[PDB]
């Protein structure tokens, strides 16, 4: 995109926007336009360089860029929510959560690499429909994964498979030991994004906040793998369910996108004479009531528990959530 | 009772048997279901549901399912191109020179084959899939990767819930249908164009017609060959359509080609031919496409059903001039 | 006929815990899974009940059996045949008499028949360490088990093979879910947590007035079915010594081959797979003590006292092997 | 790290057997027993060392052995004919044919590697039944490959797929251009092994013989890829059909195996109520007539043409073929 070794006017504007990668509330949609619809590539690249992950894991730059573009190319541009913009956002969000004071120096570079790589592939090749819809139509995807976390298993499978395309193996220089460890952590994290796992994921997290233990600096202390992976699973899970905690201006865009996607599934289900899934009926919808419900039963209980784990780090995020809830509350038409 | 969108749609569907159907218009009016609507319309028109005892619901379900597997984000190789090739083949099947030459099964094969010939097309060429070591290319050994895939997906989609539209055909019919469909779709791979055309010419030079001018086809070989070229012509019929339609196709294919070029540029790959938006020649390209591929093909087909395709050759030669006089200097 | 007079005679034990499966494999021409599944389907009148054409059932069974590897010493068609017949008997246990619908009975038996289809003779960890296509497809999670399910269902799609063609949509979805639930439960890594939940059920155990076990909701009925097939899969040590020793030789042969493969490859040799540092005897006793017995003891406490003659046979076979531990 | 790729205390007896690696009639069955059923791994290792392919293409020793073991592991031990022994034999036979005087210095190292690799993977994961059988039972395999060269397309896919297992990428150090060339040549060679392409192949070979050209040296002239790949295809095709041209003792063993595999398909076809395939009915078998017919209508016509192409290099191969043909003839019950 440059000319004579100097940034283009667009690149410069993009570079200036990217300066907020370490802040909750990055203008992720602005970055998607500026990057020519390459939010996931540019943001992952910026984060890998910010964290010096290329040197640490000897990842050639071109291989990194080639894989990222290939990964992004596999997110469907025609899907309203579960696309490359959602992935870029979950990546950036995870990146911010990883740098929380309460977790400073808690994770190794490899665990950090896993949290981020997992965030980047967690919804790749999402068809824009739920597991249940895939299950009810006897799709081969459902047949292949025995109707269990179909999409999630698929996202993982594809994320790894793309490492094999020409000059795409960003892990070519890791030892078998590192790769097996990285791989197990990424799998554990992504499978934990299947909402059907939510309740139990939160139950275990609350419990961890009970036996919780720290140091004289308030920094968390995680004994073994079981505790460290649990924090990472919930971290990415929070990032995936962070739309409601973002400045309303961003949140509203996420709401329109998820509803647009749900409504498309409802239309397809109606055409096919299937029962219209919950919240996927544009003729009997309550965008405001549903967002309030989403917040009261899932998002608030999750972030509240997280804010507790890293208290008081996630206070502003928690305040924003509660504020956005009241805003949606006051919007319900009587 | 009316419902406007319905009157305007059903009205447009009235041209289903005519070369020049306003397919883009039908796509809009049907809420983006041109393949479902047109296939179904055509299936009724030819009385196909009754002949092969295809339950309506199963057909509609399979059609929407198939249509759902064409990519909405692909400018050219999407559900609209599929619908067009289907309808274009439906017209070519009714040409006088072939009157009553094909059985109902063979008619079903040419149409189903047209419906799935490009399903799940990613918007990029075989060579791009090969050069990047895509899972698809490795699976098909770099040979007609996409075409093999289209077949595989088209058939596979029959196994989804209430999607087996051939559930009442016999093992004999299913076997015969499968083989014909496979032969037809694999023939759409452009790398096989030159040979297909040559082999077609040799057939015209043995054109064993009747007293009415109706072609004669004995063995499966002659038969399948006409079906392969028929579908091949349908697939390559954009230029022979009313200028207003042809122009939309041209804009669509270029959008897709340029998108591939941008992809290839991003990856540092050599930009494929006619895929560089910075070094384009839309007008010059189209003219060349017509002279070296489309016209040579259509002149041969019209030479097999003479004079059934005169208006087709005329519209072609006309658009050929329109784009030509559009060449800057 | 000179053969079936012997076979059919041997097949008269289908309902007894100790059938001579090996001899049956001989007499049937290495078709124990096809034969035994056939008998059991007639015995329970499953063909007429679900309107399964005879030709279709047999074609599928043969197709299914053909996908069990003849070169694998343990995880072959004989293990499959045996787990089927064993699940068959466990379903007739008094404490469960008339507790399961025919669909459920179908699911349990079908799940048993396909539970190990296309087993390569090596463990999930081996497929994982080698970056095999199977492990990459299933994200190193219950790799073999997911595969067994996929192939089992997939083979229904072959010529004249859909034995569930005449089931209603509801029956198909129900069966499908249950078969998956069962087979995924046979992954030994799920053992500990599957037994813990079985015991928690043994405590709050409740029966009907007729005595027969009272199975409330789906969660309770599937969990009982999961553990049942799991018991059938780990039944070898509870059978008569003669049979049991044949299984030990077979499992050890398969394990040693895997060990030899890991050695040629400079891979760490898996536990009990090193033929140069073997302990066939101590291992069977340890297998019986820390896994098999605890499982069959919790099952005894569930269908008490139905699983009595079996549990004693287990405790005896242990003594025998222990008396063979060198030192 | 052992001497012949695998460990064996019979190493001395194995070494003596492997001395004939460059000779037609190597005791392949004997080598299989001595290598612990690793004839493919041992023979490929020996050939790569002799041709110096590891050095030329920077193939790490351990990567090659791991791949060969993996590849050999995917030939089925329960299949009597299409197993690792047949693959080892075809590899070795192709190796001898590549060394024929009439072809000296004609092929590049890359083309030699392609011919040998293609021979090694040409029948991998063979089920022991024909393409026709897989097509008539609606096998998943036939569906994936639209009933066209089902087995052959699969042999190629598996052979290439296995390069992705841990430490199995023997082509990791080849440039992109080399990898594409090799891949195209291997695909072209293996697909030509489908017997349904036999007549076109032969007819084409005869044509080339008709206008055959030799250089200033006594070697064949091949300009374009088209003439080059054609010779390689016929060469491997000849190796695949070389059983009848080997010392009778070896030939008869091959005959028993193929018949055993054919009858197996025969029994399976009758169990399922299928029409038994030709030469698969153990109840109506004429093993001797069949071998004679096989030699008269397929093998001899092919080797006769190959002999002319490399005249007089394969004169003894042809002489043995005729001696063996008479042996089977005098074995025909009357
Ligand atoms: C901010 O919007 C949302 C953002 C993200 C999600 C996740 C994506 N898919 C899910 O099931 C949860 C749901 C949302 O809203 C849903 C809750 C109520 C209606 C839709
Ligand atoms: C309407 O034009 C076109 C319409 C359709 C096609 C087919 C789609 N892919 C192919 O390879 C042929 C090409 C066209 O023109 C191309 C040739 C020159 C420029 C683009
Ligand atoms: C009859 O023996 C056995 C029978 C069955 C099994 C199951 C099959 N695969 C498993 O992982 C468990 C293990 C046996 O013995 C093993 C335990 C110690 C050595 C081998
Ligand atoms: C050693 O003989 C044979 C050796 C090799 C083959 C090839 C392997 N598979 C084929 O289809 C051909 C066939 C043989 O003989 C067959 C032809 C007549 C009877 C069997
Ligand atoms: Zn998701
Ligand atoms: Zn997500
Ligand atoms: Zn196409
Ligand atoms: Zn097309
Ligand atoms: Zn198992
Ligand atoms: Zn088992
Ligand atoms: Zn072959
Ligand atoms: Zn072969």
């Amino acid at each position: 995109i440059p000319r004579f070794g100097v940034k283009t006017e667009q690149e410069d504007v993009l570079a200036k926007e990217l300066e907020d990668v370490n802040k909750w509330g990055l203008h992720v949609f602005r970055i998607a336009e500026l990057s020519g619809n390459r939010p996931l590539t540019v943001i992952m690249h910026t984060i890998f360089q910010e964290r010096d992950l290329l040197k640490t894991f000897k990842i050639p730059v071109d291989t990194l860029i080639t894989y990222l573009m290939t990964l992004e190319d596999h997110y469907h541009a025609d899907v309203a929510y579960h696309n490359n913009i959602h992935a870029a956002d979950v990546v950036q969000s995870t990146h911010v959560l990883l740098s929380t004071p309460a977790l400073e120096a808690v994770f190794t570079d490899l665990e950090i690499l896993a949290a981020i790589f997992a965030s980047a592939i967690h919804d790749v090749d999402h068809p824009g429909v739920s597991n249940q819809f895939l299950i009810n139509t006897n799709s081969e995807l459902a047949l292949m994964y025995n109707d269990s976390s179909v999409l999630e298993n698929h996202h993982l499978a594809v994320g790894f498979k793309l490492l094999q395309e020409e000059n795409c193996d960003i892990f070519q220089n890791l030892t078998k030991k590192q790769r097996q460890s990285l791989r197990k952590m990424v799998i554990d994290i992504v499978l934990a994004t299947d909402m059907s796992k939510h309740m139990n994921l939160l139950a275990d997290l609350k419990t961890m906040v009970e036996t919780k233990k720290v140091t004289s600096s308030g920094v968390l202390l995680l004994d073994n793998y079981s505790d460290r992976i649990q924090v990472l699973q919930n971290m990415v899970h929070c990032a995936d369910l962070s739309n409601p905690t973002k400045p309303l201006q961003l949140y509203r865009q996420w709401t329109d996108r998820i509803m647009e996607e749900f409504f498309r599934q409802g239309d397809r289900e109606r055409e096919r004479g299937m029962e219209i899934s919950p919240m996927c009926d544009k003729h009997n919808a309550s965008v405001e009531k549903s967002q309030v419900g989403f917040i009261d039963y899932i998002v608030h209980p999750l972030w509240e528990t997280w804010a507790d784990l890293v208290h008081p780090d996630a206070q502003d995020i928690l305040d924003t959530l509660e504020d956005n809830r009241e805003w949606y509350q006051s919007t319900i038409p009587q």
